[PDB]
């Protein structure tokens, strides 16, 4: 369960084509051993749900019984995957849970063109990490998850 003395965040993460495990790989080399993530010289409780696959399945969900999502951290870099996104949102739709989508590193038009109208679609943040492997900067990471943390006061996650 939740340390009651420290704030958690629960973060989907969904992208295919091993785009989710990678960010994921990259947020737990920033981690402690026990899954603590420091923020302005605080620890947070950072549980991760990285998703690639068919969110219809059970074993796929955005919600299981040990876990309720504050967000969900968006990656494509491809038509692919931008579709994926879209499918999967959709479908598990949740609904004013803060999104963030990403452009990642890997035709660059559209991605951009059409990541931008996927975000106003689904009311989120569009970021382009691209420019900034298909990793996002440690930095932008930290950003994302202090806007979930306000985003899970008022919203009463
Ligand atoms: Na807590
Ligand atoms: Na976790
Ligand atoms: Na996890």
């Amino acid at each position: 369960g939740s340390d009651p003395n420290v704030d958690r965040i629960n973060l989907v993460i969904l992208g295919r084509d091993g785009l989710a495990r990678e960010l994921a790989n990259e947020i737990r080399a920033l981690c402690t051993n026990d899954d603590k993530y420091v923020i302005d010289g605080k620890m947070y409780e950072l549980s991760l749900r990285p998703i690639e696959g068919n969110v219809r399945l059970p074993v796929n969900s955005f919600q299981t019984s040990t876990f309720q999502p504050h967000g969900c951290l968006c990656l494509y870099n491809s038509k692919e995957s931008l579709s994926y996104v879209v499918e999967s949102i959709e479908k598990s739709r949740l609904i004013n849970l803060p999104l963030t989508l990403i452009l990642v590193n890997r035709t660059a038009h559209s991605l951009i063109q059409h990541g931008q109208q996927v975000a106003s679609k689904l009311q989120c943040v569009f970021l382009d990490a691209a420019s900034t492997g298909r990793n996002i900067n440690e930095k932008q990471i930290s950003l994302i998850l202090r806007g979930l943390l306000e985003s899970k006061r008022n919203l009463n996650l």
